[PDB]
């Protein structure tokens, strides 16, 4: 009934708040070079391969006969390939820097990237005892936040891609388009959710999920904002 | 009760000590530089273990008696990652590489069990009462003692041969690892807690065995990548 409807409206409310965070104002500001606006890019290293593992090992259950878990398995197979795109654009942007192994470790495990590093961990802990329909709410919330980020990042990414004549794959419109999903075959999760009735217990759990996902995503964006503030003298060094 | 749990930890420890990786690490006919080929694998574990102690085991919001003891314990164990980074440099494993090669190493499919051990412990632990979290910590510390007892053999050989202070694959680390076993022995367990404690001990030792299997496979895949320490 109007249980699911409330949950999907809560996601749109939270997306509308999330869209207005100062980090996105900065990322969208075409008066600052695109190379300066992507100086947060290396921070995603603490998230992107954790997100691959969340998809491979936490969301996925290859043995499930459950209708909803099978839809999750198809979607998370594709979403788990995007880490290679991250590493592709890391190199194009000049951020694939030579350093000591320990410097890479100290960067990823920085206290200034705690919320970035633990977002997938938090989702796995939230997700551990959820039935597949409730896992679909986690994924839909996480993917809604992710689409806001990549719709913003693709703005300077596409400006650099065009200017350098280089194919960007992660901070790129192609990432946003394949992530959204508009292909013949298996339905989008949002289509399934639109057609599913929530019990009162499921509705309270779904509100908790949506509030947590958006809080943890906001915590991650806060760390990107403080990293940028500490590096405005620095820029991406793409070559043509 | 607790009697049966501490006996099972001893049993599991006895079986763990026998894995082929430990036979290799203890083999003094192999150079200690070759036996520590597995050292860099620990990169996928050691900083995750710092975070497990800081963020998962620790709860600075709680006033319960057991959680207060855990908290103190987690304050010591959260320091050992710096010792890992110290010995990385001394062994010649703090290699200059591309940022992407560091990431591809840690997130290697060949270090999946190593990388996910602390994640697995956090998920196991997140809804346990403090006394049951103590069981997780004691099991995990018992498996860690078997490993560092073994690694400290080739470690201390290199430390003496080079006159450098090793801190992670070293007797000092083993000695600090050896209050919580004490109050576990003087604690009453319901039948519910007893059954959960058995499950915790079996998972911790299964996950640790999976990590040790990856270290063994790594050594065999990288037989030319021996440590390159230097004398002071
Ligand atoms: N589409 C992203 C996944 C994603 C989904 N949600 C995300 C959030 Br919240 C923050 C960051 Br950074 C990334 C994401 C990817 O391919 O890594
Ligand atoms: N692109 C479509 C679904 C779709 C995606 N690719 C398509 C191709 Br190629 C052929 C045909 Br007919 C349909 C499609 C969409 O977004 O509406
Ligand atoms: N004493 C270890 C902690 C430890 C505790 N248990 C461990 C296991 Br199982 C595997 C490995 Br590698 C390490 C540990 C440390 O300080 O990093
Ligand atoms: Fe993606
Ligand atoms: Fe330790
Ligand atoms: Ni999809
Ligand atoms: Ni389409
Ligand atoms: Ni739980
Ligand atoms: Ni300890
Ligand atoms: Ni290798």
């Amino acid at each position: 009934g109007a249980g699911m409807k409330a949950i999907l409206q809560l996601i749109l409310e939270k997306r509308q708040e999330f869209e207005k965070l100062p980090c996105f104002e900065f990322v969208r500001d075409e008066t600052i070079s695109p190379e300066e606006r992507l100086i947060l890019y290396p921070c995603i290293a603490a998230f992107a391969l954790n997100f691959r593992d969340l998809n491979r090992y936490d969301y996925r259950d290859d043995n499930s006969s459950d209708y909803y878990q099978k839809i999750i398995n198809i979607h998370t197979q594709e979403d788990a390939k995007h880490w290679e795109w991250f590493l592709n654009d890391l190199e194009l942007l000049g951020f694939d820097k030579t350093m000591r192994f320990s410097e890479a470790l100290r960067f990823v495990w920085s206290d200034d990237l705690l919320h970035t590093r633990r977002l997938c961990h938090n989702i796995a802990v939230l997700s551990h005892d959820l039935e597949p329909v409730m896992k679909m709410v986690v994924i839909e919330a996480m993917e809604t936040a992710g689409l806001v980020i990549f719709h913003a990042l693709a703005k300077p990414g596409e400006s650099i891609a065009k200017a350098t004549r280089r194919k960007y794959l992660y901070v790129a419109d192609s990432h946003v388009e394949v992530e959204t999903g508009h292909a013949v075959g298996t339905e989008n999760i949002i289509t399934i959710l639109e057609q599913t009735q929530l019990s009162s217990e499921q509705e309270e759990k779904a509100k908790e999920i949506v509030n947590k996902v958006f809080q943890w995503s906001t915590n991650l964006i806060g760390e990107f904002e403080r990293y940028v503030k500490a590096h405005r003298s620095e820029k991406a060094q793409p070559t043509a």
